[PDB]
């Protein structure tokens, strides 16, 4: 199938692959907490009000 | 779009408004209790009966 490991002129199969992809995680992004609110400009204010 | 601050020449955004209402309790009035007897007169009698 492939060739050996220290001769051009002998073969040695090749069984596949294995491979190790990172740990990533969520369950903070899955939940819908975080409303998305697009703007325009780099800065945005907001107004606090309260009375009593 | 509002003015920004530091600066009367760039602009910003105006998210929105928060308000924060003062808690209100509604047990007593919600349970019914005192029943609604309307009046004409200023002021209102009563008798006390008892015997033994």
């Amino acid at each position: 199938l492939t060739n050996s490991e220290k001769s051009r002129f002998f073969l040695a199969d090749l069984t596949g692959e294995v491979q190790s992809i990172p740990n990533t995680y969520g369950y903070i992004s899955g939940l819908g907490l975080f409303r998305s609110a697009p703007q325009t400009q780099t800065t945005f204010l907001m107004d606090l009000t309260d009375w009593d």
